[PDB]
């Protein structure tokens, strides 16, 4: 999940 909104932003 943290790298999830990472990659989105």
């Amino acid at each position: 999940l943290a790298a999830a909104l990472a990659c989105a932003l």
